[PDB]
Order: structure tokens, then C-alpha cells, then sequence
């Protein structure tokens, strides 16, 4: 049983699988914003940093699974899926020219390119995600302004909408309750 | 028969491998400099450039290799890592932005050639055949940074003489006498 959790920043991603972990018993492969050495500046300064940030994303989540295959059962906290989605939105925005766009999307394919049995897409207001960034996030996600928060989500949608059909996706209503989320989140499991 | 032609910047690779080439009858791997969109500005500023020009480069290797059963390379992915050292020892990249690319490359990136000829050059030779053979762009630059990166060619060489089936070269040879003694190393294991 391989169970992806999909959504943007502070969709309840980390909540939710942690509590399915509890219920379920299977680890959480979550690449940890405290060991990733990009991040404290990268808010700072998105044209300079991205980049490097979005490659050095591809090698840890490509990392993580040479040790997740070997393992019957896994939630993943974002997926491999998702961090095409991040180097897009600082495209959208001007924030990493075309030539650098092109370069990592060519790269994606042909040098980094994962059946799960569910894809649970976390979906989410903007205004929520901004307040449960506030509310459990972290210092330097609060650092950037809003509209990169908006197209993000905005670029989930979009991404959902055209994979829908090729993906085991799942959508659950991330702005209701935790324990009505998980309890919902259960039975979909339980009838697969 | 898989041979990587293997040196550093105007050693004499793309000359040797041509001929070796109209000799044998096989194609070349050539990651073409005209096609890279990095290039232009490379030399100008390498701080800026280098991390990403070094990913497009394992990009565009490996995006080679998936194209066989005769073929010539010019320049093989054992040397782009090469380049990335260079411009570390430099502090050209910052420790973190080295780690990155070291770590990715082994764990993401990474094939088997019959001979790795090494087109061994003092970096007199590399210079003035680049200043007459290679481009613009390459005469930007300073000349420290030939140095390090032929010293860190030697380097590789001779931390892994033992590991692949390498042939040096006198690079500083006439080309005829180059390809003659080739043609006989390819002739004695053919
Ligand atoms: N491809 C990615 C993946 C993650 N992040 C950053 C966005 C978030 O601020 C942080 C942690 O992600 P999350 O809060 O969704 O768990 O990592 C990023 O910039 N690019
Ligand atoms: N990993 C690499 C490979 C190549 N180059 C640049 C250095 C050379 O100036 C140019 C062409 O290589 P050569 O003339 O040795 O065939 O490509 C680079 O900066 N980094
Ligand atoms: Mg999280
Ligand atoms: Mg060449």
C-alpha cells in the first residue's frame, strides 16, 4: 500500500500523514525543510536561489526512493509529481528565465524520470494555507509575499486537472475538520 | 568497439576523434558548444553561470546515452565532474552548491568503453590550441583556470589509471603520429 499526499504549501500534508501513519503503521518519507541548507536564504532572494533549490529537490526526493522501494507500504509527504509544479509557478512569475525553465523540465524527463495506489490531494483555499502557514509553517515562509502563494495554488488545481485521469487521485476537502479529513481519508483506504 | 577520447580543453579531441573517425567509419558524440544556450555568458561570470551550465551539461551527456554497437566519444561523463572541482577549488561554487552537484550526480545521474584515450597536454600547448582552435569565448577568461583544470585532468587520470582501460597520448605529438599510434592500439584489440 503506497499512499502519496499531494497538495501545497500548508495544506495540512504533515498533520495528515502523520496521522495516517499513526492509524496505518507505515513510515512517512518526508524530505525535511530543517536539513535542506537552501532554504534559509531562499525566500530572501527567489531569482538566485531556485534554481539551485528546485535541483537540489529532484536529488533528495530521487534519493529517498532507493530506500522506498524496498518497503511494502509508505506515505509520501509530496511527491515527485510536485516539484515540477514549484520550478513552473517561478517561471509564470519571471522568476527563473526560460532558458533555466527549459533546463530543468528537459532534464526532469530524460535524466530524473512510482506506482502509488493512492494520490490524496489535499485541497485548499489560498486564505487557509496562508493562515496555516502563519499558524505551522516556518520563519521564512513567511518572508515572501502572497501572490506566490496564490499561483502555487492555483498551479496545483491546474495540475490535478490535467492528471486527473492518469493518477489514482483522491481529493479530500482539506478545509473541513483533521479528525473528519482522516476519518474520511480511512475508509477510501479501507476500501481499496 | 566503444571508444571515449578523453582530455582537456584543446588537447585535441574533436581533430583526434574526427579522424579516428574517418578511419574507422564511426559516429561521434559530440555535446555540441553552438547548441549550448550557457555557453555565451559562461566565462564572462562564472560564479553565476558554472552551477547551472554544469547540470545542463550531465543533462545533455546523459541525454546522449540514450542513443549502438561502434561509436567514438568526445569528452564522456567522467569528465564533467572534472570541471566542477576546478571552479570549487577556485571558490567559484560555495561548498553547499559542490555537495549538491557531487551528491546528484552519483545518486541521480549515474557506460562501458573498450579504450578511454587520454590526449595528455602541457597547458602551454591546450592554450595556444585553444587561442588558434577553439572560440571567442574561451579566450575570455584567465589562464589559471587552465592550469587547475589540466592539473585536476591528471589528477583523474591518475586516481582512477587502474579503474578504466586508459591509453595516453602524447598530445603534444604531430596529429598524423597521434592517429598512427591509435590506429594500432584499436588494431591490437579489434
Ligand atoms: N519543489 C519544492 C518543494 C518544496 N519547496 C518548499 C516549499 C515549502 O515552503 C517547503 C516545505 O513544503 P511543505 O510546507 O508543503 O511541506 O519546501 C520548494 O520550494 N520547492
Ligand atoms: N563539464 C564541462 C564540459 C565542457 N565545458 C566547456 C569547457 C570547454 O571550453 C567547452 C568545450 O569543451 P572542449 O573544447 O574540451 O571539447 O565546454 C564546461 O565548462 N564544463
Ligand atoms: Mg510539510
Ligand atoms: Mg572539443
Amino acid at each position: 500500500m503506497k499512499i502519496a499526499i499531494f497538495g501545497t504549501v500548508g495544506a495540512g500534508k504533515s498533520t495528515i500523514s502523520a496521522e495516517i501513519s499513526k492509524k496505518l503503521g507505515y513510515e512517512i518519507f518526508k524530505e525535511p525543510v530543517e536539513e535542506n541548507p537552501y532554504f534559509e536564504q531562499y525566500y530572501k532572494d527567489l531569482k538566485k536561489t531556485v534554481f539551485k533549490m528546485q535541483i537540489y529537490m529532484l536529488t533528495a526526493r530521487s534519493k529517498q526512493l532507493k530506500q522506498a522501494k524496498n518497503l511494502e507500504n509508505i506515505i509520501f509527504d509530496r511527491t515527485l509529481l510536485e516539484d515540477p509544479i514549484f520550478m513552473k509557478v517561478n517561471y509564470d512569475l519571471n522568476n527563473v528565465d526560460q532558458t533555466d525553465y527549459n533546463t530543468y523540465i528537459d532534464f526532469y524527463n530524460n535524466v530524473v524520470l512510482l506506482s502509488f495506489d493512492i494520490v490524496i490531494y489535499l485541497r485548499v483555499s489560498t486564505k487557509t494555507a496562508i493562515s496555516r502557514i502563519k499558524k505551522r509553517g516556518r520563519s521564512e515562509e513567511l518572508l515572501i509575499g502572497e501572490e506566490y502563494w496564490e499561483t502555487l495554488n492555483k498551479n496545483y488545481e491546474e495540475f490535478y486537472k490535467q492528471n486527473v485521469y492518469d493518477f489514482p487521485f483522491f481529493v479530500v476537502d482539506a478545509e473541513l475538520d483533521v479528525k473528519t479529513q482522516i476519518e474520511l481519508i480511512m475508509n477510501k483506504l479501507n476500501s481499496i
